[PDB]
């Protein structure tokens, strides 16, 4: 299965990717953990590789791929 990686982000806890079913996996600081659907493998390492996981999330992530809440 596919497990989060921790990172350092005033929004975000922890990321995780699972290339089987390219599935993107946000943990957010105050909001919850959301599954993003359909995410390609190349988003996800961009994303590890960002500045700010914050505005790489707003600006490539957001609204841009279907997403559910887990809990």
């Amino acid at each position: 299965a596919m497990q989060r990686q921790p990172v350092s982000s005033s929004r975000i806890l922890s990321i995780g990717y699972d290339p089987d079913n390219r599935m993107l996996e946000i943990q957010f600081r105050e909001q919850g953990t959301y599954q993003y659907l359909g995410v390609p493998e190349r988003a996800h390492q961009n994303f590890m590789s960002a500045v700010s996981k914050g505005r790489f999330f707003d600006g490539v992530i957001k609204g841009k791929f279907l997403c559910r809440k887990i809990g």
